[PDB]
């Protein structure tokens, strides 16, 4: 019954109980000695099924979502892989239309190969879900606030929803963070992150990272990850637990810098509109506040056209122009150039600008960028 | 031109050309900063798609197998799950009965429940294979030597009958390594290994590579890769490069080793059957010299029971009860339990491994 | 221009100019191709005289202290005794009395048997360090606040005194990091700094770091750490960037918690007496406010007897028992044993930290 | 009692006895936790002053030079600093005139200032050893075979002359590595090793190495280490270990191409002279027989002059024009480019070329340097 600053530094077990290192060891090792023949010495025989520095990872995950059992992949993607390999062929899932655009190529273009079939849904209403359930429908995804747009979903009564209609539930918790918003605590089935973003939140580990309480789904995904391979290294485990421990300090600095620099945005005449879920004019913006309490770090504001756009990027001094987001350095981008109607339907429109608030210091920031505006 | 003790120095591309740094650079990193919206400096925008520590070991394995594109995974169970997710619900893919047990596991368990199926046989007798054939086969999956008891299947024959009826081969050459067996120079299409094991040398990484030389395939391995994210880290991807680097010198160790225990093994009391396949007798003997300018590491042997074989472990003083094989240490391991015993030579002193094994044996 | 928590993430140079990545990569290499003999392709021909790994850390730590070069050494004792050897057999160092532990044994156990030899004086009092000034004293050398006392010394008026008597000031910044206090702007002539604490942040790093602006005295490092090779490994390098990026949002909690456990402490009936400069009656208290902007977080308070602050270590669920200071968990130790406690705040919840310390206080 | 390639696998503690992991995990860490004040874990507190990374990798070395105390620095520098700091002011050390360079520039240049004095010795007469002796003489050290032109000393008697004056003796090992070479076997006080050399051998590694099997001397080297602070970190302690499993592979296979380089070497006309231990006309090369089972893969010899040592240097195509030496990759240098009198007693000339074999196949090696001295 720790506080949330507290739970990312004694969340889980990130410490050495043989020589009390205070820091999880870096167990680069493929295999582990057995005593006896089947016998493990500490529950260890093969660093693909299990390694201790990963299980340091995932055993944070869990603590921090409220979950009982934690999952360190390569990649988001490869957790979101992992994930949907739950289902049969002539399964079905329904998702946001919004989604993360990588989710949206691996669903249609790799997936739907193995006989699963794709739903696209805009979930701000939370009725139109229903419209698309079928008897074969077997998993509710959902990406709130959604990539790059934000569009925010209820997460508790897509809950309730798959649980009538006996779908698993699942929520990409990137943009939120665990800090911010529990996806687990509001009825969701399986939680899942891009921990390349925010986690690590230090630009220097590609990785993904699920959590859920359920038992049997936990023994599928700990089978799948065992027999697809997917698993991350000992040495991202490490550095994602070590980033993971200031995500709480870099959240909080990120929201004060997102206040001053959306009320900047808001009343620049270079800027068409801003978007993102403080905003109280935005969609869904009470269904935010309900399930989440604080705000993510991506912001969306269009200027007038592409090249502005560019212009705008060149003038800015702090603004990092590179994909990703989350990390401590502050990362500029523009996601139309970084199908027409699927573009349309999450949002992307020619100028277009998404930036992901980083840790530098507030006035910095905000002055950088208007003082770019001004420019256009 | 280049001779192979030298191409596993320099064959890729393994040194910083920034900086003239004689190893790869650690690229702990996840973005890269873009001069101008889509302009590269160097080719890399995000780390999952391309990592420049993962396309200098990826560039290795291509130069090793004489290939054109080379692929790193989290894992060779995840080379293979990126392999067999080439095909479509309704495939099939023919493989060798005794193929390797995770494998067994993810193509059964897994890949079955999105219409892939699998047709085990004796691949072995190359006709097996074709008359195991439907219109709707697609692909064929062989390792050589298999494990536990290193049956060889011929790679050329099993090349030409993939070609002939329109299938992908793959050759999981794990037990062999680049350095005696070559299965796209046999006319395979895409060869895979478990990193994890002789490439990596020192049991400390788990890792999969994956080389092709045809484009359309190497495109959708690609496509398949930053799609499903299994990806080889960058840490990881340095210590393969650095392990490879002494593969030739290691597995040379090996090999003179595995003769000498082969020998101790064929004469001593307590062993009934010796498996490998440097014996003349061995099932497709001849085959495997046609395809291998060398030998395995792993060794599998028959003793009385698996009680004989648990007491011949603990006699033992430098042959390390555990999973895995291809390391620098020794390996002893009993399949049915994890009287076969299935041995991983290492690098130890030849006649240390050989006295060792035997005073152990005595005790039986 | 830059402000200070801008200057954290941007400050020095922490990026790949050859493909553009936003972190430092890390350069596990020990030698560098040359074009031509000679002929730097980089400026880098042996890792030891340099490494752009850790010419990355050392262009941070100069550009937090406004210096004009920085080294990166093993430990911070390493980065002490590399200033130390600056000096030659027969010479004096000035020094607070009660300075640090490992630095009374380094001086007085082995560069005395060299002929340096050290002079201890309560440079509280700045007339004391005049005083003790014999003509062969060549260095004045400083912490503050001090261990475990936190006991506040002049940095200007020291600077002032080294200056008009020909003396090399260092001043030892662990406690109070570059995010509060820069003696290179008060006229020191070198900082220096266990990294192994704040900087680094996390407990996983020992190092140490110094800065300097005078190009000579640079120089003369620059030859002492090539020719005694107390290098900081490119790794370690590595997670020192990485720590020190969050060091401005560190700190802050730590100095907001500060505020409420000092408030707690000096209300306890258990606790007798408080020791940190952030108290208005602490000696020399608006001495740190005129050469700090913040507070350290480390904090020494007084209870009945050893037995006390033992079964108080026992109860407390969020303090560890270990050595060393500054990292993200906070770290409790009885400095006499390894009625004097001392705390380390680490950036947990401060209500937190204030209640789980005041409960197991409560059971005194 | 197991052979030396034995000795290199299972010689020493590279393994987790709590997890059974078969290498040594990596403790990024910097202090342990205490269940009782005072009582360690397992006798870890702090690690500057132990590391279990490091113990492995120090436990190692003592093992393969049978050696009782090992001692990882941050350098081979750092190694022979802390050895030399065993003395007080006013004492006396004996070195090799041709020792390496840095150690020359170390001790007279830094060591005398604190009031060590130096004496340099062609140690190649080892009576000569004995004209240099004082009453304040404290040390002598041998480099053997020397860098970069390789004179011998003979150990065993230069062990007996320090045993009789009351000397510490040490041995810089670097060159013949504890697979061919045994100082402490033949009476010698300390070994050191550069480790970034040979016994690391992948060019990824800057360390050093000592060992000795005296309990005081072991207790004194400890007491430097934890206060002077050149520790090597867990990361490198690691890699060394790692490579060090293949040293005894890598140096027969440098062994078998030093053989046949040589023997072309000294066939070729565009070739004045060549230095190596194996060679019977060599200076005291009976002595290293004597000594040594095998051969170090320095070899130098001289061409006419400087420029034609550029012109070969770019005529080949596997030797890499670079410093440091013992890499599985071929390295070339010019040690005259890369005072007079010292580099004159070093056997340093003009024309002189050192080579470093590598691992690389021997026909390959031979025939690149035998083409590229044809054009000379």
């Amino acid at each position: 019954s720790m506080n949330k600053k507290t739970k990312l530094i004694h969340g889980g077990h990130t410490t050495d109980d043989y020589t009390g290192a205070v820091t999880t060891p870096i167990y680069q090792t493929s295999t582990y000695l057995q005593d006896d023949i089947g016998d493990l010495r500490q529950g260890y025989e093969y660093s693909r099924t299990a390694n201790p520095t990963r299980s340091s990872v995932e055993s944070v995950i869990a603590a921090l979502e409220n979950g009982k059992h934690g999952f360190a992949f390569s990649s988001g993607v490869a957790a979101i892989s992992a994930v949907v390999m739950l289902l049969d062929k002539g399964d079905h899932i329904i998702l946001n239309s919004d989604v993360y655009g990588g989710t949206y190529r691996a669903l249609t273009k790799v997936f739907t190969r193995f006989g699963i079939e794709v739903d696209f849904v805009d979930t701000t209403h939370t009725d139109s879900i229903v419209q698309a359930i079928r008897p074969t429908t077997k998993m509710l995804f959902i990406e709130t606030p959604s990539n790059p747009l934000l569009r925010v979903t209820d997460i508790k009564k897509s809950a309730e929803i798959a649980k009538e209609h006996g779908l698993i539930s699942v929520v990409d918790n990137t943009f939120m963070t665990p800090y911010y918003q529990n996806p687990l605590d509001l009825g969701i089935d399986i939680v899942l992150h891009s921990a390349t973003k925010y986690l690590g939140g230090h630009s220097d580990v590609v990785a993904g990272l699920v959590a859920t309480s359920d038992d049997k789904l936990a023994e599928r995904l700990a089978f799948i990850s065992n027999s697809t391979g997917g698993i991350l290294g000992p040495q991202d485990s490490y550095l994602l637990v070590r980033g993971i421990k200031t995500l709480g300090l870099r959240m909080e600095q990120i929201n004060r810098s997102v206040i001053e620099i959306i009320k900047m945005l808001q009343a620049h005449p270079a800027v068409q509109q801003v978007f993102h879920p403080s905003i109280e004019s935005h969609l869904n913006h009470d269904v935010h506040m309900a399930q989440a309490d604080g705000h993510t770090g991506v912001i969306a504001f269009e200027v007038k056209n592409t090249e502005s756009a560019k212009q705008l990027i060149k003038a800015t001094s702090y603004y990092t122009l590179a994909e990703s987001l989350g990390a401590v350095e502050s990362l500029i981008s523009v996601p139309a150039l970084m199908p027409a109607d699927i573009r349309a339907k999450e949002g992307i429109t020619d100028g277009l600008v998404r930036i992901s608030v980083g840790i530098e210091d507030t006035e910095d920031l905000v002055d950088d960028l208007k003082q770019a505006l001004d420019t256009l």
